[PDB]
């Protein structure tokens, strides 16, 4: 698994307006932190947002050692009025 | 997958008299180079020796990026007269 693969998967499934993916394992591609801002989270509680992120990363999750979902936000939470 | 896991699988299955397992992925545990010396290799050509190593690492192989079998030797090859 690579950061580009994690990025492309999230981008494909969640169409985020803001996305950050960081390999925190020293370039090993085995631990990632993600920040995902998507309109698809609107009206969804945290558990469902995580389910959506996990489902997007279904193949990656099989291999990697850690996935830290730092932010799963609507655009309005990301940038308040 | 860890270095110790690869070592343990090879040790348990091949009963070797010399074993070296080296992470060649900079500590990531995703690429290994192995030297294995075992009585089980006696009478066996190279392909069969490789299949024995792969079968010893049946689970590790599904996950890792490289396995370089540097040496698959009999005791007599390891210590020539």
């Amino acid at each position: 698994v690579t950061k580009e693969q994690v990025e492309a998967s999230l981008t494909s499934k969640l169409k985020p307006i803001h996305l950050e993916v960081i390999d925190i394992s020293g370039g090993c591609g085995s631990s990632f932190e993600v920040e995902v801002v998507s309109e698809q989270f609107e009206g969804k509680r945290l558990l469902e947002r995580h389910r959506m992120v996990n489902a997007a990363l279904e193949e990656e999750m099989k291999e990697i050692h850690a996935l830290s979902i730092k932010k799963a936000q609507t655009p309005q939470q990301w940038k308040p009025p």
